[PDB]
RNA sequence: UGUUGUAUA
């Protein structure tokens, strides 16, 4: 199928080949994965006369181009270095079709490309075909790109159009594998109004028995957005989110998705915040240790709470029994509070970290037979 | 020895 000239190209023949020399087959260089880096690369060391030429064997069928594997990065090149009439034209062979190349794999990306190299009046033209389609795009696998890169680098008033669409549904679009990063450059990118009104319309809805907020703090990809709302909610807001956050934390830290935000709070929230947290882990942390979830957060409790809390956490794992045994001995030998003991050598303050390794002196010596007490004798060969 | 989400050769 391939012309004589392409299959040579392809098997090392002109070495010195130019863009000259390709005339009459530009269209399937584009569309081959070898001769679309050529025309590339020779686009950027091209003279003017060149380039037009290229120009002119690509605009008739330029929408073939923009869906195409290899073809959509030519269309790229002119839409970043082309003039400002070739620029023109192929937004024009785009004309009608936004919604189609938005929603293709090929033809998003040309789609971005337009949007930030088009003057105002083609890029106004191209986002008004779009605000009529925002609902599917925002679901849509390659069209939420392309809201996010309004909401990223457009113009507030488009930015306001698409918080329309999804002012109402931030709850359920939070849970969507593709939407929900819509509802997060929304809240992180948006004016500050709008930012507060979607945080605020998750904070006054119930889901059934459950609040709003902490439905998407147990949800595979609303977890996300919550983080997000908790990095740029104002002061008001942002106590009426951690509130539920604290009124669920023993719930939180357990969960396959909601430890995420307890450590995320516990490593970028303010101290008061980890405070509460801690407080909710005090007299837990034999049990949470053993948690394959909630191990983990007792991990970040300890290394970012003051050095107090800290020493509270460390101190109960020492004095405390598990009946018989004391609490460090159980914590050694299960699966993920080993991790936990580790974590609390290294973070302990010397004076501590004596009384750490009094109550683990017994056990030296056998640590070995144990399958996950072995770990702790391994690190140990570091003290 | 232990847990989270989409981008092109």
């Amino acid at each position: 199928g391939r012309s004589r000239l392409l299959e040579d190209f392809r098997n090392n023949r002109y070495p010195n080949l130019q863009l000259r020399e390709i005339a009459g087959h530009i269209m399937e260089f584009s569309q081959d994965q070898h001769g679309s880096r050529f025309i590339q690369l020779k686009l950027e060391r091209a003279t003017p006369a060149e380039r037009q030429l290229v120009f002119n064997e690509i605009l008739q069928a330029a929408y073939q181009l923009m869906v195409d594997v290899f073809g959509n990065y030519v269309i790229q090149k002119f839409f970043e270095f082309g003039s400002l009439e070739q620029k023109l034209a192929l937004a024009e062979r785009i004309r009608g079709h936004v919604l189609s190349l938005a929603l293709q794999m090929y033809g998003c990306r040309v789609i971005q490309k337009a949007l930030e190299f088009i003057p105002s009046d083609q890029q106004n033209e191209m986002v008004r075909e779009l605000h009529q389609h925002t609902e599917q795009l925002v679901q849509d696998q390659y069209g939420n790109y392309v809201i996010q890169h309004v909401l990223e680098h457009g113009r507030p008033e488009d930015k306001s159009k698409i918080v329309a669409e999804i002012r109402g549904n931030v709850l359920v679009l939070s849970q969507h594998k593709f939407a929900s990063n819509v509802v997060e450059k929304c809240v992180t990118h948006a004016s500050r109004t709008e930012r507060a009104v979607l945080i605020d319309e998750v904070c006054t809805m119930n889901d059934g028995p459950h609040s709003a907020l902490y439905t998407m703090m147990k949800d595979q990809y609303a977890n996300y957005v919550v983080q997000k709302m908790i990095d740029v909610a104002e002061p008001g807001q942002r106590k009426i989110v951690m509130h539920e956050l604290h009124q669920h934390t023993e719930q939180l830290v357990q969960d396959q998705y909601g430890n995420y935000v307890i450590q995320h709070v516990l490593e970028h929230g303010r101290p008061e915040d980890k405070s509460k947290i801690v407080a909710e882990i005090r007299g837990n942390v034999l049990v949470l240790s053993q948690h394959k979830f909630a191990s983990n957060v007792v991990e970040k409790c300890v290394t970012h709470a003051s050095r107090t809390e800290r020493a509270v956490l460390i101190d109960e794992v020492c004095t405390m029994n598990d009946g018989p045994h004391s609490a460090l001995y159980t914590m050694m030998k299960d699966q993920y509070a080993n991790y936990v003991v580790q974590k609390m050598i290294d973070v302990a303050e010397p004076g501590q970290r004596k009384i750490v390794m009094h109550k683990i002196r017994p056990h030296i010596a056998t640590l070995r037979k144990y399958t996950y007490g072995k770990h702790i004798l391994a690190k140990l060969e570091k003290y």
